[PDB]
């Protein structure tokens, strides 16, 4: 979705990146938006806890805001790589096309691009592609990763240390399910199959085991 917020957050990231103080007028200018429009939007992003207008009058992205900004930049850059390296779009048209593609490319498509692309170190324009670590190329929780249709993944972590209920610890071991184990999943109780064994997790384990796509 063409979020103006995403556009504003990656504009700030760019400015910082060029060593430019992320001031409002600079953003109004870069974004071809008026100062008032910008002010209205910044005040909005503030309500969302994505940015803080410093005493300096510079825009300080909050941690969550910086995480989104980064993700948007990563998508933009992976998209640029796709466009130049595979599709072969005129280099002169690559940037603007990517500016549009950064708002619609899913994390799922990004991971495949990291896979099919020869090198995702940097953008065709020279800047490095950020957030590759956060994309995962820690881990998606089984709870959120549990699809109604079975799927296979790699256990990133078990988090036995944070468990109060330990009655399924041996189930996992008998089932041969450990960190790095490729297992089947599905929604319903949440079942985690592997080595012939099916482990129907309980709430706590379901919210703490993290599956890598």
């Amino acid at each position: 979705l063409v979020d103006t917020t995403e556009m504003y957050l990656r504009t700030i990231y760019e400015l910082e990146e060029e060593g430019v103080t992320p001031l409002r007028a600079r953003i109004a200018e870069r974004l071809e938006q008026s100062g008032p429009t910008v002010s209205q939007t910044v005040a909005r992003m503030e309500r969302d806890g994505l940015v803080v207008v410093a005493s300096d009058r510079s825009l300080q992205m909050t941690p969550t805001g910086r995480t989104l900004a980064t993700a948007v930049m990563r998508k933009h850059r992976l998209a640029e790589r796709l466009l130049t390296d595979i599709i072969g779009l005129d280099i002169n048209k690559v940037h603007d096309e990517a500016c549009r593609w950064e708002h619609v490319m899913s994390d799922e498509v990004e991971r495949r691009l990291v896979k099919v692309l020869k090198d995702v170190s940097r953008s065709p324009f020279g800047n490095p592609i950020p957030g590759l670590d956060e994309l995962g190329v820690p881990g998606t929780r089984v709870i959120d990763a549990a699809t109604s249709m079975p799927r296979k993944v790699r256990i990133v972590q078990i988090n036995e240390i944070f468990q109060v209920e330990t009655d399924q610890f041996t189930q996992l071991l008998d089932a041969d399910i450990r960190v790095g184990s490729e297992v089947e999943i599905v929604d319903r109780h949440i079942t985690l199959s592997h080595n012939g064994k099916d482990v129907e997790l309980l709430d706590d384990l379901a919210h703490t085991i993290r599956i890598e796509e």
